[PDB]
């Protein structure tokens, strides 16, 4: 009598890999498709016909099972409501490269990102097509964590090939909130290699092999602990943890290989609040609890059962998980039958013991607005940083890169119209208007 149940929410996805919201109040859910798409699902349950992001041309997907290449992850800037910034990680065309790129939603349309605004941050080289990782997330510190798998690169493979990474197998951590204009991302002071020119400054921890989706506790009440990141891993199946006030390798699981996990922070289940949930491909879930007393970890199983329309099974295999803005969680699934007809699916987890909309859970949809920041309206000739800093293209300047540069200057009422281009009035001639007619 303690089971949870599963509700189908949408079908007809193409090989979904996960889903998340954008923290802008709009209760939109962004569904990632592996071939390279992000679709929008409204709180009313419509899927928009135009992708929010369509980069299937840049991304090298993959056909075989086990071929982990495609769109990997998506993270929205913590202040996206204002700056319209998002970060994606995909694999593109030494087998391939794993980019991590910043994009900016379009200025004219809240529901489509401006493909022109790409702004690459990392490019990690890859020899194989497994153990990639790619999970992006923002901690409450405001920094950008990137969990990378070892790419199954050996120490052999690393010493006899220059142009590898030192990044693979690691949790990197960046400060995207830079005012600098010459390097894409700053580096946190707290980093365990700030300025150190031996081990790479981005790295914040390492030794991950084949991580799944990693649970992320943001400790809203817990004032002592800042962020905990808990990862399933194979190579057989084990956990790895990270707490912030360099990672520890236990094994609380006693069965097969997990897809990943999540920390439930929703409102609809009371019983489940704060729990760490992990699941496998076939939908056997478990919870993890730390003993306050001994700090040891225990798996309790968590079961599914039918309760009305809300079933105790779902079809296909789990590929990923999803969390909406209200904190409710989803399963993304597909099969070999499912994937051939684009019938991947989004299911919601429900606590049948509680109402679907308890008084405490109501919330008012705040419809996504056109980008409004100062930097967005004015910075034409360059690019904005997340902080509002306009970073001029080459040959421009001024606060918002509005005024053009000419070395040398324009003369006889000339006018520096675009970089090294003078408008001469009628009658002076030349590159800089320096010669007079006749
Ligand atoms: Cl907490
Ligand atoms: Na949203
Ligand atoms: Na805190």
């Amino acid at each position: 009598h303690n089971c949870f149940c599963i509700q189908e929410v949408v079908s007809g996805l193409r090989q979904p890999v996960g889903a998340l919201h954008s923290g802008d109040g709009s209760q939109r859910l962004f569904i990632l498709e592996k071939e390279g798409y992000v679709k929008i699902l409204t709180p009313e349950g419509e899927i928009f016909k135009e992708p929010y992001l369509d980069i299937h041309k840049l991304v090298q997907s993959g056909i075989k099972g086990g071929d982990e290449r495609g769109l990997l992850s998506l993270a929205f800037h913590p202040n996206y409501k204002k700056n319209g910034k998002l970060y994606v990680s995909y694999t593109t065309n030494h087998d391939h490269i794993l980019r991590v790129v910043e994009y900016t939603v379009s200025r004219k349309n809240p529901h489509q990102v401006d493909l022109r605004t790409a702004r690459v941050f990392l490019e990690v080289a890859e020899l194989h097509r497994k153990h990639l990782g790619g999970q992006l997330l923002f901690g409450p510190d405001g920094f950008l964590y990137i969990i990378l798998g070892d790419g199954m690169i050996t120490l052999d493979d690393m010493e006899e090939m220059d142009g590898l990474s030192d990044f693979t197998g690691s949790v990197l951590r960046l400060d995207v909130d830079t005012d600098m204009c010459n390097v894409p991302y700053s580096i946190p002071r707290s980093n365990p290699h700030f300025n150190s020119t031996n081990q790479p400054p981005e790295v914040f921890a390492h030794g991950l092999h084949d991580p799944g989706r990693c649970a992320v506790d943001r400790h809203p009440t817990d004032i002592n602990i800042n962020l905990t990141i808990l990862c399933s891993d194979s190579n057989r199946s084990s956990a790895r943890i990270l707490q912030i006030i360099s990672l520890l390798e236990f094994k609380p699981f006693s069965n097969g290989p997990l897809v990943g996990g999540f920390v439930y922070r929703g409102c609809q289940s009371e019983r489940l609040y704060g729990s760490y949930v992990f699941g496998d491909r076939n939908g056997n879930f478990l919870t993890l609890q730390q003993s306050p007393v001994t700090k040891q970890w225990q798996e309790k199983p968590l079961c599914l059962g039918t309760s009305g329309s809300c079933r105790g099974y779902f079809s296909g295999h789990i590929l990923g998980f999803g969390e909406d803005e209200l904190g409710e969680v989803y399963i993304l699934s597909s099969s070999k039958s499912m994937t051939q007809t684009h019938n991947g699916k989004l299911y919601k987890i429900v606590d049948p013991k509680r109402p679907l909309m308890p008084e405490e859970c109501r919330a008012t949809v705040q419809p996504a607005q056109t980008l409004t920041s100062e930097c967005s309206r004015l910075c034409r000739n360059g690019y904005c940083t997340p902080t509002g800093k306009c970073c001029c293209s080459p040959g421009w300047e001024g606060d918002f890169c509005r005024t053009a540069k000419c070395e040398p200057a324009c003369r006889h009422g000339g006018v520096c119209v675009r970089p090294n281009k003078c408008l001469c009035k009628k009658g002076y001639l030349g590159p800089q208007c320096e010669q007079v007619d006749r």
